[PDB]
DNA sequence: TCGGCCGCCCTGGAGAATCCCGGTGCCGAGGCCGCTCAATTGGTCGTAGACAGCTCTAGCACCGCTTAAACGCACGTACGCGC
Protein backbone atom coordinates (compact mmCIF):
# COMPACT_ATOMS: atom_id res chain seq x y z
CA UNK A 1 0.00 0.00 0.00
CA UNK A 2 1.66 3.18 -1.30
CA UNK A 3 -0.73 6.05 -0.58
CA UNK A 4 1.79 8.47 0.94
CA UNK A 5 5.50 8.93 0.28
CA UNK A 6 8.13 10.38 2.62
CA UNK A 7 11.75 9.48 3.45
CA UNK A 8 12.52 8.50 7.06
CA UNK A 9 14.85 10.93 8.81
CA UNK A 10 18.07 9.12 9.77
CA UNK A 11 20.14 10.83 12.47
CA UNK A 12 23.96 10.72 12.46
CA UNK A 13 25.54 8.46 15.10
CA UNK A 14 27.02 10.29 18.09
CA UNK A 15 30.40 9.02 19.40
CA UNK A 16 31.04 7.91 22.96
CA UNK A 17 32.64 11.16 24.15
CA UNK A 18 29.42 13.14 23.52
CA UNK A 19 27.20 10.34 24.82
CA UNK A 20 24.32 11.24 27.14
CA UNK A 21 21.61 9.32 29.03
CA UNK A 22 18.04 9.28 27.75
CA UNK A 23 15.12 11.48 28.70
CA UNK A 24 11.92 9.54 28.06
CA UNK A 25 8.34 10.75 27.82
CA UNK A 26 5.83 7.90 27.99
CA UNK A 27 2.30 9.05 27.38
CA UNK A 28 0.02 6.01 27.53
CA UNK A 29 2.33 3.96 29.70
CA UNK A 30 0.01 1.59 31.55
CA UNK A 31 2.22 -1.24 32.66
CA UNK A 32 5.67 0.34 32.48
CA UNK A 33 6.95 -1.79 29.60
CA UNK A 34 9.17 0.90 28.06
CA UNK A 35 11.30 1.62 31.12
CA UNK A 36 11.43 -2.13 31.83
CA UNK A 37 12.88 -2.77 28.35
CA UNK A 38 15.28 0.18 28.76
CA UNK A 39 16.55 -1.17 32.10
CA UNK A 40 16.86 -4.64 30.52
CA UNK A 41 18.99 -3.30 27.66
CA UNK A 42 21.32 -1.55 30.12
CA UNK A 43 20.65 2.08 29.17
CA UNK A 44 21.12 4.95 31.61
CA UNK A 45 17.83 6.80 32.13
CA UNK A 46 18.19 10.40 33.27
CA UNK A 47 14.45 11.12 33.38
CA UNK A 48 11.33 9.02 32.78
CA UNK A 49 7.95 10.78 32.76
CA UNK A 50 4.78 8.66 32.54
CA UNK A 51 1.37 10.32 32.17
CA UNK A 52 -0.89 7.55 33.49
CA UNK A 53 -4.46 7.74 34.81
CA UNK A 54 -5.16 4.24 36.12
CA UNK A 55 -4.03 3.72 39.72
CA UNK A 56 -3.24 0.02 39.22
CA UNK A 57 -0.77 0.87 36.44
CA UNK A 58 0.75 3.62 38.61
CA UNK A 59 1.10 0.99 41.36
CA UNK A 60 2.83 -1.36 38.87
CA UNK A 61 5.28 1.41 38.06
CA UNK A 62 5.91 2.42 41.68
CA UNK A 63 6.63 -1.18 42.67
CA UNK A 64 8.70 -2.22 39.67
CA UNK A 65 10.76 0.98 39.31
CA UNK A 66 11.01 2.36 42.90
CA UNK A 67 10.07 6.00 42.44
CA UNK A 68 12.15 6.54 39.30
CA UNK A 69 8.98 7.31 37.34
CA UNK A 70 7.78 10.91 37.38
CA UNK A 71 3.99 10.63 37.30
CA UNK A 72 1.58 12.95 35.54
CA UNK A 73 -2.17 12.44 35.75
CA UNK A 74 -4.35 12.69 32.64
CA UNK A 75 -2.69 13.58 29.33
CA UNK A 76 -5.14 16.48 28.90
CA UNK A 77 -3.54 18.16 31.94
CA UNK A 78 -0.20 18.33 30.08
CA UNK A 79 0.45 21.63 28.29
CA UNK A 80 3.33 23.01 26.25
CA UNK A 81 4.66 24.68 29.40
CA UNK A 82 4.96 21.30 31.14
CA UNK A 83 6.91 19.96 28.15
CA UNK A 84 9.27 22.93 27.94
CA UNK A 85 9.91 23.02 31.71
CA UNK A 86 10.71 19.29 32.02
CA UNK A 87 13.71 19.49 29.69
CA UNK A 88 14.08 18.37 26.09
CA UNK A 89 13.14 14.75 25.51
CA UNK A 90 15.14 12.06 23.72
CA UNK A 91 12.48 9.34 23.38
CA UNK A 92 8.69 9.73 23.16
CA UNK A 93 6.58 6.57 23.32
CA UNK A 94 2.96 5.54 23.56
CA UNK A 95 0.00 3.45 22.47
CA UNK A 96 -3.49 4.94 22.46
CA UNK A 97 -6.42 2.96 23.93
CA UNK A 98 -8.05 0.99 21.10
CA UNK A 99 -11.57 0.72 22.55
CA UNK A 100 -13.00 2.51 19.50
CA UNK A 101 -10.04 2.12 17.13
CA UNK A 102 -10.46 -1.66 16.96
CA UNK A 103 -12.82 -2.93 14.27
CA UNK A 104 -13.65 -5.98 16.38
CA UNK A 105 -16.45 -3.86 17.85
CA UNK A 106 -19.58 -4.00 15.67
CA UNK A 107 -20.71 -0.65 17.13
CA UNK A 108 -17.37 1.14 17.07
CA UNK A 109 -17.24 4.89 17.64
CA UNK A 110 -14.12 5.58 15.58
CA UNK A 111 -11.02 7.75 15.77
CA UNK A 112 -12.80 10.92 16.92
CA UNK A 113 -14.27 9.65 20.19
CA UNK A 114 -12.72 10.27 23.64
CA UNK A 115 -10.93 6.91 23.58
CA UNK A 116 -9.46 7.38 20.09
CA UNK A 117 -8.92 11.16 20.01
CA UNK A 118 -6.39 10.79 22.86
CA UNK A 119 -4.02 9.89 19.98
CA UNK A 120 -4.24 13.54 18.92
CA UNK A 121 -3.20 14.43 22.48
CA UNK A 122 -0.13 12.35 21.67
CA UNK A 123 0.38 14.32 18.45
CA UNK A 124 0.11 17.55 20.46
CA UNK A 125 2.77 16.32 22.85
CA UNK A 126 4.63 15.06 19.79
CA UNK A 127 4.50 18.66 18.55
CA UNK A 128 5.74 20.09 21.85
CA UNK A 129 8.57 17.62 22.54
CA UNK A 130 9.93 17.81 18.99
CA UNK A 131 12.99 20.10 18.72
CA UNK A 132 12.86 23.12 16.45
CA UNK A 133 14.74 23.54 13.18
CA UNK A 134 18.51 23.89 13.47
CA UNK A 135 18.79 21.43 16.37
CA UNK A 136 20.72 18.28 15.41
CA UNK A 137 19.82 16.44 18.63
CA UNK A 138 18.68 12.84 17.98
CA UNK A 139 14.95 12.83 18.75
CA UNK A 140 13.04 9.56 18.48
CA UNK A 141 9.37 8.71 18.77
CA UNK A 142 7.22 5.58 18.71
CA UNK A 143 3.47 5.04 18.45
CA UNK A 144 1.83 1.63 18.79
CA UNK A 145 -1.61 0.44 17.73
CA UNK A 146 -3.50 -2.74 16.79
CA UNK A 147 -3.76 -4.26 13.31
CA UNK A 148 -7.59 -4.36 13.36
CA UNK A 149 -8.20 -0.84 12.09
CA UNK A 150 -9.93 0.66 9.09
CA UNK A 151 -8.15 1.80 5.96
CA UNK A 152 -9.09 5.47 6.43
CA UNK A 153 -8.11 5.41 10.13
CA UNK A 154 -4.66 3.91 9.46
CA UNK A 155 -4.22 6.26 6.48
CA UNK A 156 -5.04 9.35 8.57
CA UNK A 157 -2.72 8.20 11.40
CA UNK A 158 0.12 7.52 8.93
CA UNK A 159 -0.40 10.95 7.35
CA UNK A 160 -0.52 12.71 10.73
CA UNK A 161 2.60 11.01 12.11
CA UNK A 162 4.36 11.14 8.69
CA UNK A 163 5.92 7.68 8.97
CA UNK A 164 5.46 4.22 7.50
CA UNK A 165 3.74 1.84 9.97
CA UNK A 166 5.71 -1.36 10.26
CA UNK A 167 3.69 -4.45 11.13
CA UNK A 168 5.26 -6.65 13.81
CA UNK A 169 3.70 -9.95 14.87
CA UNK A 170 4.46 -11.31 18.34
CA UNK A 171 4.63 -14.91 17.04
CA UNK A 172 8.00 -14.29 15.35
CA UNK A 173 9.73 -13.50 18.66
CA UNK A 174 7.34 -14.62 21.46
CA UNK A 175 4.45 -17.03 22.04
CA UNK A 176 1.53 -14.67 21.33
CA UNK A 177 -0.66 -14.02 18.29
CA UNK A 178 -0.93 -10.26 17.94
CA UNK A 179 0.11 -8.08 15.01
CA UNK A 180 0.71 -4.43 15.85
CA UNK A 181 1.43 -1.34 13.78
CA UNK A 182 4.43 0.73 14.86
CA UNK A 183 4.90 4.28 13.65
CA UNK A 184 8.28 5.82 14.34
CA UNK A 185 11.65 6.95 13.05
CA UNK A 186 13.98 4.46 14.74
CA UNK A 187 16.87 3.11 12.64
CA UNK A 188 16.11 -0.34 11.30
CA UNK A 189 12.38 0.22 11.53
CA UNK A 190 11.55 -2.67 9.17
CA UNK A 191 14.55 -4.94 9.76
CA UNK A 192 13.52 -8.58 10.33
CA UNK A 193 12.76 -10.09 13.72
CA UNK A 194 16.09 -11.08 15.28
CA UNK A 195 14.86 -13.84 17.59
CA UNK A 196 16.84 -14.02 20.84
CA UNK A 197 17.57 -17.49 22.24
CA UNK A 198 16.74 -16.16 25.72
CA UNK A 199 13.24 -15.28 24.50
CA UNK A 200 10.62 -17.99 24.98
CA UNK A 201 9.43 -18.77 21.46
CA UNK A 202 7.23 -21.78 22.20
CA UNK A 203 4.28 -21.73 24.58
CA UNK A 204 5.46 -24.65 26.75
CA UNK A 205 8.55 -22.73 27.91
CA UNK A 206 6.13 -20.14 29.37
CA UNK A 207 4.05 -22.71 31.27
CA UNK A 208 4.62 -23.76 34.86
CA UNK A 209 5.18 -27.34 36.01
CA UNK A 210 2.39 -29.88 35.58
CA UNK A 211 0.69 -28.12 32.66
CA UNK A 212 0.68 -29.17 29.00
CA UNK A 213 0.13 -26.68 26.18
CA UNK A 214 -2.75 -27.59 23.88
CA UNK A 215 -1.79 -25.06 21.19
CA UNK A 216 1.55 -23.96 19.79
CA UNK A 217 0.93 -20.32 20.77
CA UNK A 218 -1.93 -18.37 22.34
CA UNK A 219 -4.23 -15.73 20.90
CA UNK A 220 -4.76 -12.29 22.43
CA UNK A 221 -14.41 -23.67 20.98
CA UNK A 222 -15.59 -23.72 24.61
CA UNK A 223 -12.26 -25.04 25.84
CA UNK A 224 -9.02 -23.83 27.42
CA UNK A 225 -5.56 -23.72 25.80
CA UNK A 226 -3.76 -25.58 28.64
CA UNK A 227 -4.40 -29.04 30.04
CA UNK A 228 -3.64 -29.38 33.76
CA UNK A 229 -3.85 -32.84 35.40
CA UNK A 230 -5.94 -34.05 32.42
CA UNK A 231 -8.27 -31.08 32.90
CA UNK A 232 -8.63 -27.90 30.86
CA UNK A 233 -7.52 -24.91 32.93
CA UNK A 234 -7.47 -21.15 32.39
CA UNK A 235 -4.17 -19.62 31.26
CA UNK A 236 -2.41 -18.21 34.31
CA UNK A 237 -1.45 -14.57 34.78
CA UNK A 238 2.24 -15.21 35.46
CA UNK A 239 2.24 -17.50 32.43
CA UNK A 240 0.63 -14.63 30.52
CA UNK A 241 3.52 -12.42 31.67
CA UNK A 242 5.99 -15.04 30.43
CA UNK A 243 4.14 -15.13 27.10
CA UNK A 244 4.18 -11.33 26.81
CA UNK A 245 7.91 -11.24 27.63
CA UNK A 246 7.56 -9.68 31.09
CA UNK A 247 9.70 -10.91 34.00
CA UNK A 248 8.25 -13.63 36.20
CA UNK A 249 5.64 -12.33 38.69
CA UNK A 250 5.64 -8.80 37.27
CA UNK A 251 2.04 -7.56 37.56
CA UNK A 252 1.40 -8.65 41.15
CA UNK A 253 1.75 -5.30 42.87
CA UNK A 254 -1.44 -4.76 44.88
CA UNK A 255 -4.72 -6.35 45.95
CA UNK A 256 -6.18 -6.56 42.45
CA UNK A 257 -8.21 -9.49 41.16
CA UNK A 258 -7.64 -11.80 38.20
CA UNK A 259 -9.78 -9.63 35.90
CA UNK A 260 -7.73 -6.52 36.71
CA UNK A 261 -4.49 -8.34 35.90
CA UNK A 262 -6.05 -9.50 32.62
CA UNK A 263 -7.12 -5.91 31.81
CA UNK A 264 -3.61 -4.63 32.52
CA UNK A 265 -1.70 -7.38 30.67
CA UNK A 266 -4.00 -7.25 27.62
CA UNK A 267 -3.35 -3.56 26.96
CA UNK A 268 0.39 -3.89 27.63
CA UNK A 269 3.14 -3.98 25.02
CA UNK A 270 5.09 -7.09 24.08
CA UNK A 271 8.51 -6.96 25.77
CA UNK A 272 10.52 -8.82 23.03
CA UNK A 273 8.99 -6.67 20.25
CA UNK A 274 9.99 -3.51 22.14
CA UNK A 275 13.46 -4.94 22.94
CA UNK A 276 13.88 -5.42 19.18
CA UNK A 277 12.65 -1.87 18.54
CA UNK A 278 14.71 -0.20 21.28
CA UNK A 279 17.85 -2.22 20.35
CA UNK A 280 19.60 0.33 18.01
CA UNK A 281 19.17 3.13 20.60
CA UNK A 282 22.06 1.49 22.52
CA UNK A 283 24.66 2.89 20.09
CA UNK A 284 23.06 6.37 20.12
CA UNK A 285 22.86 6.78 23.91
CA UNK A 286 24.44 5.84 27.22
CA UNK A 287 25.11 2.27 28.34
CA UNK A 288 25.20 0.63 31.76
C1' DT B 1 -12.19 -3.26 23.60
C1' DC B 2 -15.31 -0.59 28.02
C1' DG B 3 -17.34 -0.47 32.64
C1' DG B 4 -22.71 -0.53 34.32
C1' DC B 5 -25.79 -3.70 36.13
C1' DC B 6 -26.79 -8.32 38.08
C1' DG B 7 -26.91 -12.86 40.38
C1' DC B 8 -23.62 -15.76 44.06
C1' DC B 9 -20.97 -16.61 48.22
C1' DC B 10 -19.67 -15.19 52.52
C1' DT B 11 -20.06 -12.77 56.74
C1' DG B 12 -21.86 -9.45 60.22
C1' DG B 13 -24.94 -7.39 62.87
C1' DA B 14 -29.85 -5.96 64.06
C1' DG B 15 -33.69 -8.31 65.75
C1' DA B 16 -37.56 -11.03 67.39
C1' DA B 17 -38.10 -15.32 69.83
C1' DT B 18 -36.85 -18.56 73.02
C1' DC B 19 -34.25 -20.68 76.93
C1' DC B 20 -32.66 -20.02 81.52
C1' DC B 21 -33.10 -18.22 86.17
C1' DG B 22 -34.97 -16.52 90.11
C1' DG B 23 -39.11 -14.38 92.96
C1' DT B 24 -43.83 -14.61 94.58
C1' DG B 25 -48.40 -16.37 95.06
C1' DC B 26 -51.95 -19.99 94.85
C1' DC B 27 -54.60 -23.88 95.02
C1' DG B 28 -54.90 -28.60 94.47
C1' DA B 29 -52.37 -32.94 95.93
C1' DG B 30 -50.57 -35.39 99.96
C1' DG B 31 -51.78 -36.75 104.41
C1' DC B 32 -54.74 -37.56 108.80
C1' DC B 33 -59.27 -39.05 110.86
C1' DG B 34 -64.14 -41.15 111.22
C1' DC B 35 -67.05 -44.90 109.60
C1' DT B 36 -69.30 -47.71 107.13
C1' DC B 37 -70.02 -51.36 104.32
C1' DA B 38 -68.07 -54.80 101.60
C1' DA B 39 -63.63 -58.20 101.98
C1' DT B 40 -62.67 -61.93 104.44
C1' DT B 41 -63.34 -66.52 106.82
C1' DG B 42 -65.95 -70.75 107.85
C1' DG B 43 -69.11 -73.87 106.20
C1' DT B 44 -72.47 -76.13 102.80
C1' DC B 45 -74.04 -78.09 98.63
C1' DG B 46 -74.46 -78.53 93.39
C1' DT B 47 -72.89 -79.11 89.36
C1' DA B 48 -69.01 -77.65 85.63
C1' DG B 49 -65.43 -79.46 84.28
C1' DA B 50 -61.12 -82.72 84.57
C1' DC B 51 -60.34 -87.22 83.10
C1' DA B 52 -60.64 -92.05 80.93
C1' DG B 53 -62.33 -94.42 76.93
C1' DC B 54 -64.46 -95.03 72.12
C1' DT B 55 -65.39 -93.69 67.99
C1' DC B 56 -65.31 -92.22 63.38
C1' DT B 57 -64.18 -87.63 60.41
C1' DA B 58 -61.58 -85.62 57.94
C1' DG B 59 -56.76 -84.07 57.57
C1' DC B 60 -52.42 -85.19 55.91
C1' DA B 61 -49.79 -87.96 52.82
C1' DC B 62 -48.58 -89.93 48.16
C1' DC B 63 -49.09 -90.58 43.16
C1' DG B 64 -50.72 -90.03 38.47
C1' DC B 65 -52.38 -87.22 34.60
C1' DT B 66 -53.92 -82.86 32.99
C1' DT B 67 -53.69 -78.95 30.93
C1' DA B 68 -54.18 -73.77 33.67
C1' DA B 69 -51.35 -70.66 34.49
C1' DA B 70 -46.73 -68.91 35.98
C1' DC B 71 -41.91 -67.54 34.06
C1' DG B 72 -38.99 -65.50 30.88
C1' DC B 73 -37.73 -62.60 26.84
C1' DA B 74 -38.22 -58.88 23.38
C1' DC B 75 -40.31 -54.54 22.46
C1' DG B 76 -42.48 -50.35 22.25
C1' DT B 77 -44.81 -46.50 23.88
C1' DA B 78 -47.15 -44.22 27.57
C1' DC B 79 -46.75 -42.44 31.78
C1' DG B 80 -43.29 -41.21 35.62
C1' DC B 81 -40.37 -37.65 36.51
C1' DG B 82 -37.36 -33.67 36.12
C1' DC B 83 -37.15 -28.83 34.52
N1 LIG C 1 -6.71 9.98 28.97
C1 LIG C 1 -5.67 9.08 29.38
N2 LIG C 1 -4.47 9.54 29.61
C2 LIG C 1 -3.49 8.73 29.99
N3 LIG C 1 -3.74 7.45 30.13
C3 LIG C 1 -4.94 6.97 29.91
C4 LIG C 1 -5.92 7.78 29.53
N4 LIG C 1 -6.99 7.05 29.37
C5 LIG C 1 -6.69 5.81 29.65
N5 LIG C 1 -5.42 5.77 29.98
C6 LIG C 1 -4.68 4.65 30.35
O1 LIG C 1 -3.52 4.52 29.51
C7 LIG C 1 -3.44 3.19 28.97
C8 LIG C 1 -3.58 3.25 27.44
S1 LIG C 1 -4.01 1.60 26.79
C9 LIG C 1 -2.56 0.88 25.94
C10 LIG C 1 -1.33 0.94 26.87
C11 LIG C 1 -0.01 0.71 26.13
N6 LIG C 1 -0.24 -0.09 24.90
C12 LIG C 1 1.00 0.00 27.04
O2 LIG C 1 2.22 -0.04 26.73
O3 LIG C 1 0.60 -0.56 28.13
C13 LIG C 1 -4.57 2.35 29.58
O4 LIG C 1 -4.03 1.41 30.53
C14 LIG C 1 -5.50 3.36 30.29
O5 LIG C 1 -5.82 2.91 31.62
Amino acid sequence: HDQEFDPPKVYPPVPAEKRKPIRVLSLFDGIATGLLVLKDLGIQVDRYIASEVCEDSITVGMVRHQGKIMYVGDVRSVTQKHIQEWGPFDLVIGGSPCNDLSIVNPARKGLYEGTGRLFFEFYRLLHDARPKEGDDRPFFWLFENVVAMGVSDKRDISRFLESNPVMIDAKEVSAAHRARYFWGNLPGMNRPLASTVNDKLELQECLEHGRIAKFSKVRTDQHFPVFMNEKEDILWCTEMERVFGFPVHYTDVSNMSRLARQRLLGRSWSVPVIRHLFAPLKEYFACV
